[PDB]
């Protein structure tokens, strides 16, 4: 089959541009046997391919993963029909020869869409579960504070600590995904833009502080919540993505002593340090909460795979209320 | 009785100069009864005092710790010629009614000076136990990496680190704490001041990067160490003396690309948190392995109450190898 691929044709400065990209066509060459023939049908776009696109080579495919169906085998444990996780990175096609491949939870129902198992039941709700759950250890009660709240990460980490019985405190980039978090149960919700003062709103928020702060921003937004986390306050260091597309130089670290005399523990975890039983537990959960509606999920589906650079670049903006996806 | 006090004239900018203090003399009232007059035998300087002074109110008493004696008592449990612990603030006299003392280790033999109470055996050695001990949780056959390395808590940290299994790489404002460092046991010292490049000579002293990072210093010096910390590996956070005597902004915060690669885990502490039986055990373990010879101390006495405050800044600029003390 011939194979569409989206290229990095130079690094980014700042926030990509239409020009950081360039689609290139090929032909994909024969299956051998034990392997097997994917075509996407949903790629996802993430925070981390900014940061990861600087690790490559200009000319190479863009990183990523997507759900995939086997349209032609030589592998008997992956017949034709069978739907699949793969990362062959920004292609409508690819071959594998099954060793990285996932196939989808089998108790997985017609009744959510394949496209969650990019976001809410899979590698973002992930994330959310075992840093809310593991790094800050929130065990009930608590106040959690959440920076980018209506991603794909932050929305899964409010809703979790709301079904452990925690106050939650959102920020986010847009009026519309301010009223759509309030929707789901946030106990406050605010957008960072255009508040007066950050200061003052996240104190108004919780005035006796945060327990616990999942952080995906970083940056100085990070310098004004570190000042109001409670004493021994646990931060879980997810990402930073305030600081992917900047120009200039980073902003100045946390003030050292604030943490010191609050104390504070601030781990940084990566979702793939969590495997087997671990794993297959917390994306169980996951699953088990969607169908329950203990955790609602909205999707942006963008249509055409050339259009994914687009969805990509307004994801990084914030422009985008729920998963950005990439119907294939 | 008469007593002499050191008090806050002016905030501090900068590094303190002289003219930041004041000294005055008054009269204490007598006695009431369960109450002690307390007079200052020894009394310490450090450097968290530059961080805390920034709380006073111009007027204040500078806060400190002292070795003292009582003089006069109507307290039963605590008769005259004790020795106690007490922290009146830099003042050669006070009253207390005992419920903030200390008592010395029934266990503190004639043998070593008193001042050691202070240093090695007091607060800057607890403030390194527990920091290696339990924020970094060393066990043995890891690499640390600690600065200020030559001062009250770093030089008890390498110490400690070598009586339990590990590998020390020490950095030192000072030729003259070169030598001393290599005299303790240090694996690997060097002048931060005069190396060519932090990063090559770190990178050096341990190829393989760093377990646990006893970080005092904070600053650019700990963005580097960052870069070479293993995964997974623990920072613990005790000060950030680089920056309290800063003037302009503070330095950009370490990379958190790879913070969130390395997964490092940086918890703070305050020696303060360690209270009862625990603080007794540490203090009982440090003056067994001083008077082993496994661990070794250096002592910098200024005399003359009225050279506090030369003594405060000539501590928080390097020029004093071992604790600085002034004798009343």
């Amino acid at each position: 089959s011939m194979t569409k691929t989206w290229t990095l044709k130079k690094h980014f400065v700042g926030y990509p541009t239409n020009s950081d990209f360039e689609l290139k066509t090929s032909e994909l060459p024969p299956l051998k046997n034990g392997e097997v023939l994917l075509e996407a049908l949903f790629l996802t776009v993430d925070p981390y391919m900014r940061v990861a696109a600087k690790r490559l080579k200009e000319g190479d495919t863009m990183m990523g993963q997507q759900v995939a169906k086997v349209v032609e085998s030589k592998n008997v444990a992956l017949p034709k029909g069978t739907i699949v996780l793969a990362s062959p990175g920004w292609t409508t096609h690819s071959i594998s020869d099954g060793k990285d491949l996932e196939k989808l939870l089998t108790e997985w129902p017609d009744t959510i869409p394949l496209s969650l198992a990019l976001g809410t039941v899979g590698m973002p709700g992930l994330t959310a579960y075992f840093g809310l759950l593991e790094i800050c250890g929130v065990k009930g009660g608590e106040t959690v504070m959440v920076n980018a709240a209506a991603g794909a990460v932050g929305s899964v980490v409010g809703q979790i600590a709301k079904l452990k019985g925690c106050k939650v405190v959102g920020a986010v980039g847009s009026d519309e995904k301010v009223a759509y978090l309030q929707k789901l149960g946030f106990d406050v919700v605010f957008n960072y833009k255009t508040v007066e003062s950050l200061e003052e709103t996240l104190k108004k928020a919780s005035p006796d502080g945060y327990d616990c702060y999942f952080d995906n921003v970083g940056g100085e937004f990070s310098n004004t919540v570190i000042g109001q986390m409670k004493k021994f306050g646990r931060i879980a260091i997810c990402g930073a993505i305030s600081t992917y597309n900047r120009t200039g130089p980073l902003p100045p670290g946390p003030p050292p002593e604030i943490v010191i005399y609050q104390e504070l523990r601030m781990e940084a975890f990566v979702v793939y340090r969590w495997q087997g039983d671990a794993r297959q537990k917390a994306l169980k959960d996951l699953l088990k909460w969607v169908l329950e509606g203990k955790i609602q999920y909205k999707e942006y589906i963008i249509e055409g795979f050339e259009n994914m650079p687009a969805a990509f670049m307004g994801m990084l903006k914030g422009d985008n209320l729920g998963k950005t996806i990439v119907k294939a």
